[PDB]
């Protein structure tokens, strides 16, 4: 299961608030310096920094949108039966100027 390992190949790697920064050696040869931004990619559950899960159409089905608000699918649980569930849009997106966009707690 050999994802990652980044660091065997690169140096002067640094974290500054959720960025990463890094030089890596290229394929054939030479370096390149870059970032990644971890906010998209990791999250505290209760005070414990964890991956974030896999995109939720990979263990939801039958997504659709019932009504004019609510998201409802059928989600798989950490047991992998499937149950009902629903979540309103509107708590959080909004129509900004005609386009929605997010807007978090
Ligand atoms: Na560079
Ligand atoms: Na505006």
């Amino acid at each position: 299961g050999r994802l990652g390992k980044f660091s065997q190949t690169c140096y002067n790697s640094a974290i500054q608030g959720s960025v990463l920064t890094s030089t890596c050696e290229r394929t054939n040869g030479g370096y390149n310096t870059s970032s990644i931004d971890l906010n998209s990619v990791i999250e505290n559950v209760d005070g414990s920094l964890k991956w974030q899960p896999s995109n939720f159409i990979e263990t939801c089905r039958n997504t659709q949108l019932a009504g004019s608000s609510e998201l409802a699918a059928e989600c798989k649980t950490r047991a992998q039966q499937f149950v009902s569930t629903k979540i309103n849009l509107d708590d959080h997106i909004a129509n900004i100027d005609g386009t929605l966009k997010y807007e978090g707690g």
